[PDB]
């Protein structure tokens, strides 16, 4: 009956780098319109998730904003 | 019966870096519009999640904002 | 019986860094519009979560704001 | 057999940055008369205003120097 | 059978930054008359106002110097 | 046999920053007459105001010097 040896030794030397001299002079003026929701005589038999709004806004201005993602998975038997 | 040896020795010397010389002069003026929700005679027979807004806003100006996300999983039998 | 040896010894000398020389002159003026919610004759038979508002606002201006999120899991039999 | 190693590099290097306003002559410069007359103005948003006759603005984010100098001597590897 | 290693690197190098306003002559510089006359103005938001006549402005985020020097002597590893 | 190691690196290098306003001559500078006249102004938000005839502004976030100097001598590990 044979034995099993597993050696899991991945090596990461990586760089994820940014340089920006200046970041700026950003003028952002998003406007949501009018929203009218009229509902009558609705029947729901299971879970309801509802969102209503005129503007969802994300304004992200990172000096880096670099991302690294790693997943290491070893499954035996 | 055969033996099992698992050696899990991943190595991480990685770098995630930024330089920003200056970050600024950001003018942000998000405007939500009017929201009207009219509901009559509605029947809900399970869980309800409801959000009503005019403006949802996130403004995020990090001098870095860099991310490293790393997951290690070993499953045996 | 057959022996089992697991050696979980992952190594991490990684860096997440930023340099911002200056961070500022941010002018933020979010405005929520009018919200009108009108409801009549509604029947609910399980848990209700309800949020109503004009403006939800997050303003986040960290000098760093870097993240390192790391997870280790060893599951046996 | 005998071994002599003489490791005598000489570094006389000059690394010089000269950035912005250097060695200028400004002989009797003159701003003119500046005259801002304003009546019945409505401003509904941010006002950024600069009024002046003569300005000498020098802005230097640059002019940085970087010197890297690595010496290695290996005997019998 | 003999070994001599003489490790005598010499560094006389110069690293210099001259950033901003240096060695200038300003001879009799004149701001003119500055006159701001204002009647019946409405401002509903932030006012930033600068009223000068002669301005000398030097801003230097730059001009940084970095020197890295490394010396290694390895004999028989 | 015999081994001689003479480790005698010499560093007489210079690292200098000259950031901002240096060695300038300002002979008889003149701000003009500054005259700000205002009637019936209405402000509903933040007012930032600077009024002056002659200004000399020097701002130096920069001009930082960094020196790193590493020596290693390894004999038979």
């Amino acid at each position: 009956g044979g034995s099993v040896q597993i050696v899991y030794k991945p090596v990461d030397l990586s760089k994820v780098t940014s340089k920006c001299g200046s970041l700026g002079n950003i003028h952002h003026k998003p406007g949501g319109g009018q929203v009218e929701v009229k509902s009558e005589k609705l029947d729901f038999k299971d879970r309801v998730q509802s969102k209503i709004g005129s503007l969802d806004n994300i304004t992200h201005v990172p000096g880096g904003g670099n991302k690294k993602i790693e997943t290491h998975k070893l499954t035996f038997r």
